[PDB]
């Protein structure tokens, strides 16, 4: 897995077309989404990754809290980014990853949104420009 | 070399601190830029891009160029980015590869900007949603 991690002023999205033929289900109220002073986690499941959701998802649940803590941010997007791999895990791996990254997080304690899987997303991001507000993280099993 | 091209509605970003001790030196005026209908090319240049400086900046020239051409994009975006490597080249190269990329963009006919480089920098952005809004490049020797 790779990880981009932003500290955002704002971070709000807005679905547009399919990506997947059949992508994840969604309700109107997923269409949209906003947050404020929130670390936005953009997440690539890689091919790699299927070899050991739980333990990949873990360090991910982990490495994401720390920058969260030292930030102090107590909002957390977790959105599905491919263009962070070009070794891409297949949907249902993806899927299972990011989903428990997103329990995961809620466990620890913070306010996490998520973006839906398998779209094109358009979005509007305020990143803030502190030391710590672009962090890249790389997760292996 | 790793790209990262996102079609935007809007690009502007604001000069913070600095990250190197020596950074691009800048005038007033460029410590803050703003473009509309813009390519943005985030760029990372690469440990191993110091073996070809004037090949990889050719290509990433193309590169591009090509999306630009595709989603008719006439402005273009310029900005160092190290959060696409783990393997990221000297301060002289990455700015020497910046530069020709710049410059060669310009030769193509795009109107184009760059933020400077050796900064933390805040940042607004509007990421179209259509399918090649946002797209990954590997450029190698």
């Amino acid at each position: 897995m790779r990880v981009l991690l932003i500290h955002a002023d704002y971070f709000e999205y807005e679905v547009k077309d399919k990506a997947l033929k059949n992508p994840e289900p969604i309700s109107e109220d997923m269409k949209r989404g906003r947050m404020e002073e929130v670390l936005v986690a953009f997440i690539s499941v890689e091919k790699v990754d299927e070899k050991n959701p739980e333990e990949v998802s873990l360090k991910a649940i982990e490495e994401i809290s720390k920058v969260a803590e030292q930030v102090k941010a107590e909002n957390v997007f977790v959105i599905p980014w491919a263009h962070l791999s070009s070794e891409l895990a297949k949907p249902s791996v993806a899927m299972d990853i990011l989903n428990r990254v997103y329990q995961g997080l809620k466990e620890r304690g913070f306010n996490v949104g998520k973006a839906p899987f398998g779209y094109y997303i358009a979005a509007k991001i305020s990143c803030k420009g502190h030391p710590l507000a672009e962090l890249s993280r790389t997760i292996v099993p």
